[PDB]
């Protein structure tokens, strides 16, 4: 999404907590085409709306986007731990009460990296450090497990080829990107994708498995954007 | 988003089959903020990857965007029949194979909108015509229904208060909408939304119900799109 | 079982209001192999454990084990309905809090004869009139359905070649039962047989359906047995 | 069940190699009622059904019946090991494709003593040697679990209390056993009672647990039937 909004984040990736002025903002966000007009009324829009902060010196994140912006980054790289073996699993023991309850299960599973192995069988190596979110999550038997096949299982739980292909598919897709407005948009791409990283650990992980490239392209992305500010700024 | 590809594609709604000259799209593509540049390397682009097609007199449609552009608006407006009580029913009687293949089966049922009533379970009243996709959905038992308390199903089956607020809040969105580019963005939001739309016949529908406003202002967002481009053309 | 409570009861069988004597009792329940001893200690067991009345005239059925008896003749012919195509579903849509409770479940869709679709799907046509057991049995969704292969759906409800198959193994059991006491036993299979009974509607049952093969039999057994006590007792 | 069948068979248990004459069963038989007629009558057809086999000494049971009898004892006193707090998972991946399948699937998870946690994964204690019963079972994934409270587990999977409750009534029962058929009909009880025993580790097992006093009741009324058959035999 090239969208003034979600533009000037990028623009502002670890800027924060030196403040980037109207005129900088007018220079970084003109490439990616959006002149005066369309950005102050973003800027304004955003500082209403509790995104940025506005002082004399100009414009940086707020501290809930802040917030926001650092538990993102400790979802693409969350602490790991060398593994042996072991498997947490999360057993539904109860059907939830409507709709939005049972999708938001889904979407709860799916968010901590759980592959489903069947109807209400959820599984993953414990080499991430589970924890229960509260009550929500309180209906489903935590048990420890292992499987002789473990790496088989991950291929079972997960559509590891698949991702795998996508993942290619966007290392390409940067290579060919030709302007700053073309590489934004894979990144935005290669976050979504991140985002749904099993973060398989090492002995499971197959040898053309894309994660380490598509972290790589990505950090070169943010490097290029900060890089830029400076330039200005300075 | 507001990328080059998706606006020359909103930009071109409902030309088919007349031409657009380069010019042309120069001068609508503009106030979405991309000069020549971004523009012709993406018309380019586009061609070459069989989404436009370009002659003497400039570019339309491809016949493959066109017809996916087709499948799109009968799936915004699926011919509905007037609705006598019945449900289609569909029971998995097998599991599938693999993770791509069980998570198919969920995609496919919400693309069709049948709602989980429960695990295995999938529903929806019988006002869409159900056609079972070949082989991929051979694997459930159809069956038709009754309820004694079908809006209370309907309620159990989808969120409908959470798919009402986040309607009515697109609404607002679009009401509060600045300029074309965040029209644009509105408008997108609310195709993904009716994307989900349960459909629902009349008798089931609550009164809140925002479906009927988000296609007005969906239809309304489109005639001006189409306006700009008679009034650039003649 | 040929102990001597439950052949005291078969030798009662439709007895009640009548009154059986001690004598009559031992007459009646020798050709089976059991003197005076076992028996006198029997009646005076059942008597204490609520299960036959005594009065100077001698013995009857309890009022409970006559509503008992009576409750399992309506289970053997359960008032049916010509059918219409109809079937009632239940949908479990919460899982039990305990072991005794699932279990308990399961036992009670059986009772009511109830074929299992797949896990918490039960269905079975509506020619039996279904009252829901109060609390218990609160938790599922009733719906009203229909199949347009039910005579197919049924077969894969129940085991129906193997029921039939254990019928008319049961029959040749009988023609080859010897004396009564090897005939009682065969009558107490067919009974257990019975109560297993899907009780499917005409259209739906094969024509080697060995089910009023089975009532007859079970009905030639209850005859013979009260004919020797009228020869006794007259 | 006092038939004449199972009454040999209890009277013979442990005669094996020994014969018995007719003479012997003759008299052996009786003090459960049943002079020569149904007798000679009942081991002529359990010979022709292969179930004894008959020589110039008289009777003995068959080998196929002997290793019926021996599989019974391994499945009452199944070699158990020191626990070391791991479980058996069985997970089920597969649907099985009729009705006398999934039920014999139920079967199957039933007599290898595996509780179901909830729809489709079955676990029980490490501390049986699991071999899966080749193809029939083949459709399960087979994994190896802890649980942190295991007594708690335990008392989901089976009805814990109910079991309990059952066995003391068993043997209140047989406290109260007043003759041999009594005692006969108390003891073929508590073998399909322990049939279903979950055979826990020493750990979980509840102090007013009545699997002990049940074993030694029925090893008890096994004692005093091959006593009875050297009183008359010496």
């Amino acid at each position: 999404s090239l969208t003034a909004r979600s533009v000037v984040l990028s623009v502002l990736l670890g800027a924060h907590p030196a403040w980037a002025t109207a005129s900088e903002l007018i220079q970084l966000t003109a490439d990616f085409g959006i002149k005066e007009t369309t950005l102050r009324v973003a800027l304004t829009r955003m500082v209403g709306a509790g995104d940025l902060v506005r002082s004399a010196d100009g414009y940086r994140l707020s501290d809930r986007l802040l917030a926001r912006q650092r538990r993102q980054d400790e979802a693409m790289r969350p602490r790991t731990r060398a593994w042996h073996g072991n498997w947490h699993m999360l057993i539904v023991t109860s059907i939830g009460t409507d709709a939005r309850t049972r999708a938001a299960l889904r979407t709860c599973m799916h968010h901590k990296r759980f592959g489903e192995l069947r109807e209400g069988v959820w599984m993953r190596p414990d080499n991430l450090d589970l924890d229960l979110e509260s009550d929500v999550a309180a209906r489903v038997r935590m048990l420890t497990a292992r499987d002789e096949a473990p790496a088989d299982l991950a291929g079972q739980l997960w559509d590891l080829s698949g991702w795998t292909e996508a993942g290619h598919r966007l290392l390409g897709d940067m290579a060919a990107a030709t302007d700053m407005p073309g590489r934004f948009v894979v990144a935005a791409a290669m976050v979504r994708h991140l985002l749904t990283d099993p973060m398989l650990p090492a002995e499971l992980l197959p040898a053309d498995w894309p994660g380490a490239g598509l972290r790589a392209a990505y950090h070169d992305f943010a490097t290029a954007m900060a890089k830029r500010r400076d330039a200005t700024q300075l």
